C-alpha cells in the first residue's frame, strides 16, 4: 500500500479535497469502475464515521473495496474526538429544536460536508434518537449518514465521561471496574463514586460498612479526611 506523499497523513487529518484524492487514486490502483468526486463529499474526519454499507450504498460497484482499503490504511499507524462547541454540551435528550440546528450547522463546517437546510430536522433532540439511520438517509441524501453516526458518537461519549468520573474519583479502581462500578447504579455516577469511597474505608476499618457509611457523609466524602479519622481510631 504505496500512497502518495500528499495522501501520507493520517486519514483523521485529510481534507475534503484530500478524500477525493484518494478516491482518484483508488480507481486507477484497483481498477475500479470511475466513481463520482462528490459521492464522498466530506473530510476524513466524517469519512472514519462512515459505516461499511455506508460505503456500499455511496459506492455500489468499489464501496466494500473502498472501505477496506481504508482499513487497510488505519492498520498501517495509529485517538480522535468530537469537539463539541459549548452550547451542544447538552446531551442530545435535551436538545431543543434551535440545538438541533446549531448542531446542523457545526457539523457541515466540522466534517466539511454539503450545506445542510435547516428544515432537514424541526424537531427537537427527543425526536431525533427514535429517527433510524434510514430516515437520516432520506431527509439527507448528501450527509444523513455521517450526521447518524456523529450523533451516535456524542451518545457514546457520554457514557464514557461518566465511566471516568467514576475511576477517576479513587485511586486504585481500574477502567473496567469503574464501568461494572457505574453499571450497578443504573448509570448514577454519585452513587457509584460512593459505593467505591465506602469500600476503600470499610477495608481500612475494623467496623461495620454502615459505620464507614456515616463517617464518610460527615466528611462530606473526603476520603482521606475519613481514611485520617479510621486510621486513628484503635
Amino acid at each position: 500500500i504505496r500512497l502518495p506523499a500528499h495522501l501520507r497523513l493520517q486519514p483523521i487529518y485529510w481534507s475534503r479535497d484530500d478524500v477525493a484524492q484518494w478516491l482518484k487514486w483508488a480507481e486507477n490502483e484497483f481498477s475500479l469502475s470511475p466513481i463520482d468526486s462528490n459521492t464522498f463529499e466530506m473530510n476524513g474526519k466524517a469519512l472514519l464515521l462512515l459505516t461499511k454499507e455506508d460505503f456500499r450504498y455511496r459506492s455500489p460497484h468499489s464501496g466494500d473495496e473502498l472501505y477496506e482499503l481504508l482499513q487497510h490504511i488505519l492498520k498501517q499507524r495509529p485517538s480522535t474526538s468530537i469537539r463539541l462547541p459549548a452550547h451542544l454540551r447538552l446531551q442530545p435528550i435535551y436538545w431543543s429544536r434551535d440545538d438541533v440546528a446549531q448542531w446542523l450547522k457545526w457539523a457541515e463546517n466540522e466534517f466539511s460536508l454539503s450545506p445542510i437546510d435547516s428544515n432537514t430536522f424541526e424537531m427537537n433532540g427527543k425526536a431525533l434518537l427514535l429517527l433510524t439511520k434510514e430516515d437520516f438517509r432520506y431527509r439527507s441524501p448528501h450527509s444523513g449518514d455521517v450526521l447518524y453516526e456523529l450523533l451516535q458518537h456524542i451518545l457514546g461519549g457520554e457514557l464514557q465521561r461518566k465511566i471516568m468520573e467514576v475511576e477517576l474519583s479513587v485511586h486504585g479502581v481500574t477502567h473496567q471496574e469503574a464501568q461494572t462500578a457505574l453499571g450497578a447504579t443504573g448509570g448514577d455516577v454519585v452513587s457509584a463514586i460512593r459505593n467505591l469511597k465506602v469500600d476503600q474505608l470499610f477495608h481500612l476499618s475494623s467496623r461495620s460498612r454502615a459505620d464507614a457509611w456515616r463517617i464518610l457523609e460527615h466528611y462530606q466524602w473526603d476520603l482521606s479526611a475519613a481514611s485520617r479519622y479510621v486510621l486513628a481510631r484503635p
